Formats: C-alpha cells, sequence, structure tokens
C-alpha cells in the first residue's frame, strides 16, 4: 500500500512502503514508521514525513547554521521538535544542550529510527525536559523551534537568547508559499535587527523554509570556514551550502524587501 | 480528476486539476493542457509537466546562464524541445537563435501557452527547421540541448560550438539521481575541458537537472554581472541565483569528483 504528504491542497505526494513497522500514538501526537525502499524507512509524525536516509540534510544544514555563524556554543536550546539528529550534530561542538519535548513516549518511539538515537541520548551534556518551566534559568547562544512559532511563542523565546545568540525556526518554502512566508518574516522582525529565510539547497520533497534571526549576527558576515573545514563526518553540509542557502529569486527579494532584517 | 507525475517508481507527484483544454498528439509526441488551480494552467508533454504560471523560472536561468557568461553571443542554437521562452529570454540580446525541432504541429499547439509565442515566432532574428541540416552551416555561441544527449548528440552539436562557446543541456536530479547525473557528466566530460552540474533553485517541484559544458569559458569566473545588471525585464534570474545553482551537498562532491572540470 501507500502514504501521502501534502505539498498544497491542490498537489500531493505518494509514497510506496513496504510494510508498518510501527504505531505509537499519545494524547497529542500520533507516529507512525514504515518500510521504503526508497528511503529505507518513512516516519509520519502528525501529518509530517521524516525519510531515514536523508536524515542527515536537515540535521546538519540547521545545527551547523548556527555552529559556524558563532565563535563559542556554550548552551544551545531545542523546542517543539523531536529531532534528536540535530542534537547530534550539534554536539560536534562543544556545548550542552537543553532539549524540551513534553512527549516522552513519542521522542523514544524513535529509537531505532535516528542512527544516533542512543548516542545522542547517552550524552552527559544532553538535558531531556518536559516542559520550559522544568529548566533552570539561562540565556542561550543558539535555540531551535523545530515548528513554526505564533507571535508567543517567538516572544518567549527571544527572551531567553543572549545579545550575541541565534534564533533558527521552521517556516514554510518561501517560493511556494511566500505569502505564508512573509507572515513568517513579518513575526519575526517585530524582535529581532536580523531576519532572513533559507532553505536547504537541492531538498526537492518538501514544502518547508527556515527563518535566521538575530540581535546582530549576520549568516554570511560572520560565516566562519575554519569552524566549517573543521567538521567531521558531515555529508551535507559545506560552505557552498550555507551560502547557497539564502538566495532568493528577483521576485521573492521585492515582495520579502520590507519583511527582511540584514 | 488528477494528472500524475513520477519522481521514482515508489514516489509519485498528484496534481488536481479543474478540466482537460488541449489533447494534441503526433506520431512522436503528445501534448495535453489543463487548468490548473495552482498554475494557472499545467501543460504535459510526453509526462514532462509545464507550469504557466512560472515559465519564467527555467527560461531565465538557462537563457541568461550563457548568456551573461560570455562577452557576446550572435549565434544560439537550440535544439530537443519545444521551450520558446528560453528562446523569449535569449532575445533579451542582440543574437540570432536557430530553433530546431521537427514537430511543428505540437510546437505550434503552445499558441497560447506560452506567453511570448508569437513575438517569438515573427522575429526577424529567429529561425525555426524541422532538423539541423536545414540550417546555414556555422558555428554557435551558445547550445541549448533541452533533453538529455546521449554521446552521438553530444559529439555532433560539438563540433559546432565556439572556441570561447558555451553548451548548456539537461540531466536529471543528482539528489534522488546521482548515478545518472554523474553518468551525464562523464559523457559530457570526455569533450569537454568545462562540464558542471546545476539545478533550479527553489524549484522543489522538479526532478530536473542541468550541465554546464565548454571548453573553458566557465559559468562562475566569467560571470559578468554588467550583463545581469542589464536585465530589467526579469523576475528570477539573478547573480544570488546563478552562483547557487552550482552549489553541491559535500557526498556529492566526493561522488563527482572524477567528472566535473572546473
Amino acid at each position: 500500500m501507500w502514504i501521502t504528504q501534502e505539498i498544497t491542497p491542490y498537489l500531493r505526494k505518494e509514497y510506496t512502503i513496504e510494510a508498518k513497522l510501527l504505531d505509537v500514538r499519545s494524547e497529542h501526537n500520533i507516529l507512525e514508521i514504515f518500510k521504503s525502499k526508497d528511503f529505507g524507512e518513512i516516519a509520519m509524525l502528525n501529518r509530517q514525513l521524516l525519510f531515514k536516509n536523508f536524515l542527515h540534510i536537515e540535521s546538519e544544514l540547521l545545527a551547523h547554521m548556527g555552529g559556524c555563524t558563532k565563535k563559542e556554543l556554550k548552551e544551545v536550546l531545542i523546542v517543539d521538535g523531536f529531532d534528536l539528529e540535530l542534537a547530534h550534530q550539534l554536539f560536534k561542538y562543544d556545548t550542552h544542550i537543553d532539549f524540551v519535548q513534553a512527549d516522552e513516549k513519542i521522542l523514544d518511539s524513535f529509537i531505532s529510527f535516528f542512527p544516533h538515537f542512543h548516542e545522542v541520548k547517552n550524552n552527559k551534556n544532553f538535558t531531556h525536559a518536559k516542559q520550559l518551566l522544568d529548566l533552570d534559568i539561562k540565556k542561550y547562544d543558539l535555540i531551535f523551534c523545530l515548528q513554526e512559532p505564533d507571535i508567543h511563542r517567538i516572544d518567549g523565546l527571544k527572551r531567553m537568547l543572549k545579545e550575541d545568540g541565534v534564533f533558527i525556526s521552521v517556516a514554510k518554502h518561501p517560493l511556494l508559499e511566500h505569502v505564508s512566508m512573509q507572515n513568517a518574516l513579518k513575526n519575526m522582525g517585530g524582535v529581532f535587527s536580523v531576519a532572513m529565510p533559507f532553505v536547504a539547497p537541492l531538498r526537492i520533497l518538501s514544502n518547508k523554509g527556515y527563518i535566521y534571526a538575530s540581535f546582530k549576527t549576520h549568516p554570511l558576515k560572520d560565516l566562519m570556514t575554519p569552524k566549517i573545514e573543521a567538521l567531521t563526518s558531515v555529508r551535507y553540509y559545506n560552505e557552498d551550502i550555507h551560502r547557497a542557502a539564502f538566495a532568493l529569486p528577483k521576485n521573492l527579494q521585492e515582495v520579502f524587501k520590507d519583511n527582511i532584517k540584514s
């Protein structure tokens, strides 16, 4: 049989699967993993897809987008997601990771899906909490919002960031849905002096975009190549990719021109 | 009512459509056009999809890729396709275009689809031909092969490109089909001292790739922004887009190591 991915209400992708391997459901989440000849495994998390054999792309891009634009990363914060692969890539920097997910049952359900699952959980500097109000008070050098945040969430994380911090969050694809990306940028602008959209170059099977927001640190100006060339075992990330990620066509630069803070 | 498009044998895209608007078929080609709530109209030519509201995307990228990487282009050749928009964007340069396509009945079927159809066909510098032999023997500054050319096709066109001329052609997306692209680059390398792959940034709806080839002319080094900043009628193409199109993930740089000529 097969499952379907939603890119637009008038455009869907259909993935053929070998068999369903797992089905975990909690109070506010539903997880299903399927056997796949194209990607090995496909996890459907609340009308959302994860492709095992390609988990390295997004995890590397977001991790290093921040880690190579900053000097030191001592405290990083990740919220509203189950992406432990991101944490693994972040552990290629001397840093502590406060990971927040209220649904332990689901996060652990990814035990054999995230290749670096035990490695990340075994980390002495990896702290899992069900809620932000479980953590100790501190500011973060980097915060990752794995889910498009509303104006509320935005303001609540902007306050836990450091003056020289960077906040990376998710949005929609800027070309496919420039309107939505425009609204994403508008929110972000209200509190940051830097708000620029980027995508994962070469990733063609997903309507997804992201934002690099800060109080001063620029994603290109502050780009540091020595921290890039020092990364070990990455298979997607590199400086070419970094810079290409922010490339915007003439039209979109124009439509977004009053929403982009560089 | 929908129309499907294959990415892989286990991965398809489904585009809901309002209705069928046209259905033209020749002995070797099949063209149907549909009304689309998303793209105005989509044209399905031999299972290749075209989007009326975004034709400027590829036509701008391909036409100005070679256009802005070369001091002067007076002779351009386009073969194996029906993209008359590429021709349009090319007429933004003082140049002549030899368009070769043996199937006039389906070519003329785009009379309403291609916004600039009429303006390109009646251009005093546009010459349509059913086959290469029917042309005035000459060397070109630019050669566009709108289809992935076999070795035989390659050698032929190769012998018609000028000293500093350039050859841009199509291939598969290296993300899901790196092997294919690796061969395409292999066929292009044995004959050119420059063979580089590139894609269309932000075009998440295309499993299509390209190859930029030449005897020396370089797509990055020989890029002239004065020519780029001279186009005031483009909506997508610019220098950021030009450079980013060539960025590749680290793993593909390694695999393509023995075929890419820079």
